[PDB]
């Protein structure tokens, strides 16, 4: 009876195994754009993905992760609210059963069809495993998806999903360029928070881009053909794998722009 997104194992249950679920710095949150203070001391965000090397894509039973070879200094996030340099290890998405929901963060209560999370670890902690033991171990770039025009650079991901339909399936996934998932502007909001899945550790500097990317209805429909279950188990579509907004608890949200 492991955690999931269903009625009996979903977000409202997670606190029993992971009491930090009711902690002081839980994610996601609703971003009240009217209360985010423009911090003119925030430096330009630097997203440097030109040497990124993807390895594999995996259905982990909750989402699918595109994992990177992070053994060298190759795909780094720095600047903005961050001290030091953070290295890309994986990205994944959260999405809905319908276009009207799916994002974890919300913007003045608005939900997007999906949300991309590019997960980076603070290089001063040596690797991901030790970084998640630190309150500033991770920096996650969050990007909203809306349904409209297709995102051409997403199509390579969409096309491999049929090979990882069920929990535990993985495939080789090399030479994927995550620059093709980024919107024009790097305007963002930033706040301190957590992983949005168990173990819900409070190690994340969140950097949520204001500008969504557009994906096609057909692209997100293919996400919704994935399965939460393993092969040879009853089929449960992987949809609505998002945690809802959590209490802000007097954290503050900063803005990179006016
Ligand atoms: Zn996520």
């Amino acid at each position: 009876h492991h955690w999931g997104y269903g009625k009996h194992n979903g977000p409202e249950h997670w606190h029993k195994d992971f009491p930090i679920a009711k902690g002081e710095r839980q994610s996601p949150v609703d971003i009240d754009t009217h209360t985010a203070k423009y911090d003119p001391s925030l430096k330009p965000l630097s997203v440097s993905y030109d040497q990124a090397t993807s390895l594999r894509i995996l259905n982990n039973g909750h989402a699918f992760n595109v994992e990177f070879d992070d053994s060298q200094d190759k795909a780094v996030l720095k600047g903005g609210p961050l001290d030091g340099t953070y290295r890309l290890i994986q990205f994944h998405f959260h999405w809905g059963s319908l276009d009207g929901q799916g994002s974890e963060h919300t913007v003045d209560k608005k939900k997007y069809a999906a949300e991309l999370h590019l997960v980076h670890w603070n290089t001063k902690y040596g690797d991901f495993g030790k970084a998640v033991q630190q309150p500033d171990g991770l920096a996650v770039l969050g990007i909203f998806l809306k349904v409209g025009s297709a995102k051409p650079g997403l199509q390579k991901v969409v096309d491999v999903l049929d090979s990882i339909k069920t929990k535990g399936k993985s495939a080789d996934f090399t030479n994927f360029d995550p620059r093709g998932l980024l919107p024009e502007s790097l305007d963002y909001w930033t706040y301190p928070g957590s992983l949005t899945t168990p173990p819900l550790l409070e190690c994340v500097t969140w950097i949520v881009l204001k500008e969504p990317i557009s994906v096609s209805s057909e692209q997100v429909l293919k996400f919704r053909k994935l399965n939460f279950n393993g092969e040879g188990e009853p089929e449960e579509l992987m949809v609505d794998n998002w945690r809802p907004a959590q209490p802000l608890k007097n954290r503050q949200i900063k803005a990179s722009f006016k």
